[PDB]
């Protein structure tokens, strides 16, 4: 059994074309997890991850703060303690227009990786 | 499946009191249940003060991140007391179980595999 406070795990930058002002945390990753993993991700002010889909579903808690979540069309804003549910293929995307971060839980079945 | 994407306060789904011979003292919102996940369920415990899910085994995984309050963690030997922001991975067919000594509720957010229900 593993019990680990998150903060501990290191965040990695992501800062692409597509993704900036994003940091993720690989909480329960491909090497402990049979099939689904576990991420945090904390989104700076400003941050932005970009319309985009995947052929898995998304399974997301939003820990802390308002997070934008942009949609095929449209947007919506949600804040701590909503639970978010993206289908397989939607997509979707996030913005945090706030000025302070936002951090929700990312959950993948593991053939999206880690 | 279908499309779409569904947001929703968790607090909007009742607590509904778990009872059986091993669990007392707790209760479960179904946020993504199995007549929506393809893969995985999530959802969130509540334990009451002095509520006990006693040490057991399952032939599934658990993925666990805990939300408020204080919450010993019962294993196979002895025990350890996590907080708000710690994650918790169970093996299957690990030996675990759970117990608030605080005074408050103790909520966890608590995901497996959906062939072991919702």
């Amino acid at each position: 059994m593993i019990l680990k406070r998150a903060y501990d795990v290191t965040p990695q930058k992501i800062s692409t074309d597509k993704v900036r002002g994003v940091r993720k945390r690989v909480l329960i990753g491909l090497k402990d997890a049979p099939n689904f993993v576990m991420r945090l991700f904390t989104v700076e002010p400003g941050g932005l991850i970009d319309r985009h889909s995947h052929p898995w579903e998304h399974e997301i808690f939003v820990l802390k703060g308002k997070l934008t979540v942009l949609k095929e069309q449209g947007e919506e804003t949600v804040e701590e303690g909503f639970y978010i549910f993206v289908e397989p293929n939607e997509i979707h995307g996030f913005r945090n227009d706030t000025d302070s971060e936002v951090e929700f839980l990312c959950l993948i079945p593991k053939e999206g990786g880690e």
